[PDB]
């Protein structure tokens, strides 16, 4: 392959001239010839060349062939910035992350259409299995009802998929109850350091929401770490705050559970529809939800609408990023278990019952059961 | 419970206040009563009622809980339109999801964040490092740098996960490559119906795209399956054409495999920036894929400013209703595997040589090796 030249392949099904124009714009611009070739099979051919080091700089392709490729190690890992990563549809980019990496840029999404002539045909029909019908009324003008590529599988998968055909079966991201990491070294190393804190008298062991939020609010206090709900509570108080990310520990960003605030509808309650009515009618707007925002905030509404409005305020802004930094919690009923055995652990360590190792040692063993 | 009332728990934390506004608000509108209550640990309370079918119609928690309130059988599984569903973030719905069903509306996103004095600290500590000498600063000034709860471990969390604490280990959804549905009954079914159609002179098992796309575009046949890039040729064709959703077999929608076109880089390319500034700065902008899509049509770009644009198109429109249908095809190595184990089964099936049972048999044996 020539450095400081561009070759492109592109299937000879896509508009390989359009993109040649593109690429006389860039020669243009930059000097750099870019070569557009549609070579036969190149999907295939691509693989074999570039093995050898050789081929084109650029293959364009539907990402399903991808995964073999950057399994070869023919593709190198993209990495556009954030700005540009955004102005694609995420989903895009996961048709062309393979194991965590970018392989390749998302460019369009193609789907098969029914395509009809309105002129033979004004109402297309809305079963396969009004086909024969219609090409018996069609043969008898000397036409036929459909005809289409019956060479590539990909024609013909829509209605073998139609009833229940699958390529391979996708499996849940289960988790795994039985791996847990509150006893490994970076639960010990957090931990520690807590306990160190309060071992030299920078915070007391009896801290807690109560005092904690009194202390901040009081001003007695620099820094606090506390949800939305919060706030309302410190704009009361006459404190001038900021919320910000987390602290890093030894380099890492502090990794924060974030919740859902969820609302849940009993399945003994005779008023479900009445439960669904308010919940879905009246809490999930703009006005329910700003509602209650102004008694207590609630943080980042799962609402667009007034999400959208809310991201505005740099604190939400910071619960975000926050947010990002951590981990949805897991909804499996193991999760009060891995609380309780977390609380236990940390209290002890921090009163100096146990130690942080005997403390998390017991808190793994209970977070298990 | 009583019928014709509705009674709601949310912790104290929580604006109960604001809600209770909208209570009343759903009371002048509906006349049901709105009760909002917030007991002391109504999270461990919600359970023991519930079992005994009392307790709230609503109950409002972080979704953590839920998993466990739903395995117990406590939740009613949520039916929200997908109209509605659409109006919040899907991770948020993620959150709620548990065995594949709804059991909690999502509400608001919560995450703990460094709140700071601004009076006191102008400039809040990066890590937990400095927060000792903060300390032993601020000690000297009658003040201390932190105070926060540590009573629940949900705030000494994000310390113990910031150097590798987890609760469980997630284990991210895989593709099972040992689990091939192309033998299954409802690609046979599919199959089936397309080898009747060549039995009965519908169709020719001999038609490729060429013989197809001629056809069509020569109003030989009212109907072709195609993507986007065929409709140049029949605007060139005096052919007036429509594009529809696939039709519909055994009462459920054909699922096309959705392709995204993709650009992928040679490993082997010593122009790798220049692929990067050609794509980045020339392909993926309003003005390039407008270029292609000139051509050939694209389809639905992935460029979100563009496709807005391009949304436009009842064409375009009808292919994203058809993608949704559908799924995006895997990425992984074996799909190549997978393609052409299809191939021979239809192509075979079609042609007669072999049974739609026998040649859908071979092609599980040989998607999966
Ligand atoms: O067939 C033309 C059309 O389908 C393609 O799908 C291919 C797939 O990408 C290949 O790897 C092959 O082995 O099987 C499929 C067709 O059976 C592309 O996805 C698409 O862009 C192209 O126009
Ligand atoms: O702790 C109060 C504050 O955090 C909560 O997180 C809880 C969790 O929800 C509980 O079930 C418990 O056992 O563990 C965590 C605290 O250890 C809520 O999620 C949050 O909204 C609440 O305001």
């Amino acid at each position: 392959i020539e450095e400081g030249k561009l070759v492109i392949w592109i299937n000879g099904d896509k508009g390989y001239n359009g993109l040649a124009e593109v690429g006389k714009k860039f020669e243009k611009d930059t000097g750099i010839k870019v070569t557009v070739e549609h070579p036969d099979k190149l999907e295939e051919k691509f693989p074999q060349v570039a093995a050898t080091g050789d081929g084109p700089d650029i293959i364009f392709w539907a990402h399903d062939r991808f995964g073999g490729y950057a399994q070869s190690g023919l593709l190198a890992e993209i990495t556009p910035a954030a700005a540009f990563q955004d102005k694609l549809y995420p989903f895009t980019w996961d048709a062309v992350r393979y194991n965590g990496k970018l392989i390749a840029y998302p460019i369009a999404v193609e789907a098969l259409s029914l395509i009809y002539n309105k002129d033979l045909l004004p109402n297309p029909p809305k079963t396969w299995e009004e086909i024969p019908a219609l090409d018996k009324e069609l043969k008898a003008k000397g036409k036929s009802a459909l005809m289409f590529n019956l060479q590539e599988p990909y024609f013909t998968w829509p209605l073998i998929a139609a009833d229940g055909g699958y390529a391979f079966k996708y499996a849940a991201g289960k988790y795994d109850i039985k791996d847990v990491g509150v006893d490994n070294a970076g639960a010990k190393a957090g931990l520690t350091f807590l306990v160190d804190l309060i071992k030299n008298k920078h915070m007391n062991a009896d801290t807690d929401y109560s005092i904690a939020e009194a202390a901040f609010n009081k001003g007695e206090t620099a820094m606090t770490i506390n949800g939305p709900w919060a706030w309302s509570n410190i704009d009361t108080s006459a404190v001038n705050y900021g919320v910000t990310v987390l602290p890093t520990f030894k380099g890492q960003p502090s990794k924060p559970f974030v919740g859902v605030l969820s609302a849940g509808i009993n399945a003994a309650s005779p008023n479900k529809e009445l439960a669904k009515e308010f919940l879905e009618n009246y809490l999930l707007t703009d006005e329910g939800l700003e509602a209650v925002n102004k008694d207590k905030p609630l943080g980042a509404v799962a609402l667009k609408s007034y999400e959208e409005e809310l991201a505005k305020d740099p604190r939400i802004a910071a619960t975000m990023e926050n947010a990002q930094k951590g981990e949805i919690m897991p909804n499996i009923p193991q999760m009060s278990a891995f609380w309780y055995a977390v609380r236990t652990a940390v209290i002890n360590a921090a009163s100096g019952r146990q130690t942080v190792d005997a403390a998390l040692a017991a808190a793994q063993t209970n977070a298990r059961e």
